[PDB]
């Protein structure tokens, strides 16, 4: 390391928790698109609602949801042919799950593709309530994790991502080697660490939280 | 493998070559970002260069440049403290590298940050010209270049990745273990082809541009 590790002082006032696609068809074993190691991170993102919701710190969950009828996929839809069949409004699985269940005060912001910030309703609903401060947890780690890590740094939000609650998936080899859940997330939370924001762990993000109200 | 890699269809007319920050502060030994795998992807470039200009594809360079006095960067800063003594527009080394100097109808365009597409002028370049089909190359693979991918995606372009023309980094240890440029690439491909759009090489894809037209 040559330059120093960044950490963001914590107004809970000004920041918010970000649920990404905690959804049953990510979370459950039957489910289309099923991320194993999403098993691991449902109590810590537990702990951590419990005490945004404590703190008066405003909790958001993303939802990836399209219509069903082809209209808002393209690109979507040429990288995963199943999309308009998997991921459609009336699909059950696309509810988040109910060890996460929102409550009446939280978010739900949908959204058509990977970041939670293109197009969709996030910012209005951060900076209509002043935040700039946001803390993301969920799945998949380097792909709607970060696409909402790297949205928001461009944005000019300072960004924390939680290393124990983001959730990594293996993927085949594509013509360049074997890629493991575990190699992605290394990569991932490096990546975050130097170029996007923060890398801290669930439990010293909630007692930051705990301190700062 | 579950489902098929992606390949795009090349109409010159509707598409585009990206070249991604090849200024000297990356591709010097000196430079105070110098990536050292810039040495084995300025040729691949010269010769898609030289493809695309013969078959009237656009090329476009985007450079990562800032005012100088604080004024543009936030985010930036703090994670990179030296940013305006380092990719300020009066430093020699932003520049791009001479042996890709830009000719007089290609088209350069500035950003403040690593998204090619994020508050810059490259979407409105593109769309004048109908273009919705990009070719990525350049550095840094899974920082510059992988922004402008998803966000490019994310607009519903046809996005193409060189597998042979972007370079990555090392990363130094800050908790997740050692990650070398070779992991950074293996990871980053295997995202692209799986998540984002093509992956393929530069002779193929100048093979495809030729055929074309």
């Amino acid at each position: 390391m040559s330059k120093p590790l960044v950490r963001w002082p914590i107004n809970p006032l000004r920041t918010a928790v970000i649920v990404v696609d905690m959804q049953k068809v990510f979370c459950e074993p039957t489910g289309a698109l099923y991320v194993k190691s999403t098993a691991d991170i449902v109590q810590p993102i537990q702990k951590l609602l419990q005490a945004a919701r404590a703190a008066q710190v405003m909790v958001i969950y993303l939802r990836h949801i399209v219509r069903g009828d082809g209209s808002d996929t393209g690109r979507m839809r040429d990288l995963y042919p199943n999309v308009d069949q998997i991921l459609a409004r009336h699909d059950p699985d696309v509810e988040v799950i109910e060890a996460l269940a929102p409550q009446s005060d939280d978010v739900i912001v949908d959204k058509l593709f990977y970041s939670g910030f293109h197009n969709t309703d996030l910012d209005t609903v951060l900076r209509a309530r002043d935040v700039d401060t946001i803390i993301v947890c969920g799945t998949v780690t380097n792909v709607c994790c970060e696409t909402t890590i790297r949205d928001g740094v461009h944005r000019e939000y300072k960004v924390i991502a939680l290393s124990d609650a983001n959730a990594a998936m293996d993927y085949p080899d594509v013509g360049f080697g074997a890629v493991s859940a575990a190699d992605v997330q290394r990569i991932s939370l490096t990546t975050i660490a130097y170029e996007f924001g923060e890398v801290t762990t669930t439990a010293e993000v909630i007692r930051r939280i705990e301190s700062a109200y």
